[PDB]
DNA sequence: GGTAGACCCGGA
DNA sequence: CCGGGTCTAC
């Protein structure tokens, strides 16, 4: 899932699971535990903690519990569901946290491809994966002027500086293509040529982007289809190792 | 600071 | 053999 539907899953599945108690916790692929270590050890430590909350940096959802914080990233495939202990569990389900109240919250995957590390609560900011995740897109923390500032000191290409989740937290393939075609910015621009009016625009994008899906697309998968804006051919190259959509017309 | 390998496997 | 995102390794 990208960044919005992450979001929805953050808001829906809270409800399914605040306030219930971990009684056992089954681990299926241990690949999927990054830390502990051990992914006995990752079990172990989540019996008896009750789920306090749920929230989203990026793309990663941060479960907070009693001491512990769960960060798991689902990658493009990865899905949670609550449902019964008493029914069989669907195919490729990797990990799954058993209530006392005899729900589970299940982890599936056929890409087996998702993350999972457990720190303590007040640790989990600065330890991998979310230690120098950049700000959230959509708050007052990721600003043209932090935008401009990242730009001017690289050598890479616009594309590149925005799919750095250092610069900017969650921002993909997708919404990177996306933004730049509604910016009216080639992909493959050194990101140290833009003006100061393209970053702003860029930035103003960036955010409606995101903002809108949150609450169609124009050029990601659409090569050889006519642009939207001005029924140029969208085209598809390699920039960044990534497929990247643009219109030659459009994006300058 | 910036590129690449490592994870993973359904479908081309 | 490719695709994604985000970490660890050069
Ligand atoms: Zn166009």
């Amino acid at each position: 899932p990208e960044l919005p539907e992450v979001e929805t899953i953050r808001r829906t599945l809270l409800p399914l699971i605040v306030g219930k108690t971990i009684e056992d916790v089954r681990i299926f692929w241990p690949n999927i535990i990054r830390h502990p270590r051990d992914s006995e050890a990752f079990a172990a430590r989540m019996i008896g903690q009750t789920v306090r909350g749920l929230e989203r940096r990026g793309k990663f959802l941060k479960f907070l519990l009693d001491r512990d914080a769960l960060i798991s990233h689902l990658r493009m495939e990865g899905r949670y569901a609550v449902a019964s202990a008493l029914e069989p569990l669907e195919p490729h389900t990797h990990v799954v946290f058993c209530f006392t109240d005899g729900s589970e919250l299940r982890y599936r995957d056929v890409r087996k491809f998702g993350t999972m590390h457990v720190y303590a609560k007040e640790e989990a900011d600065r330890r991998p994966p979310l230690a120098e995740l950049g700000p959230e897109p959509l708050s007052p923390a990721f600003s043209p002027a932090v935008l401009a500032e990242r730009a001017v000191k690289t050598k890479r290409s616009v594309k590149a500086l925005l799919l750095d989740c250092t610069v900017v937290a969650g921002f993909g393939n997708i919404y990177v293509d996306e933004s730049l075609f509604r910016a009216g910015i080639l992909p493959g621009r050194p990101a140290a040529s833009l003006s100061s009016k393209e970053i702003e625009r860029l930035h103003e994008e960036m955010v409606a982007t995101i903002g809108e899906a949150v609450m169609h697309l124009y050029v990601y998968g659409r090569q050889g289809n006519p642009c939207k804006r001005c029924g140029t051919p969208i085209e598809k190259t390699v920039v960044a190792g990534r497929g990247t959509h643009y219109c030659p017309r459009c994006q300058r």
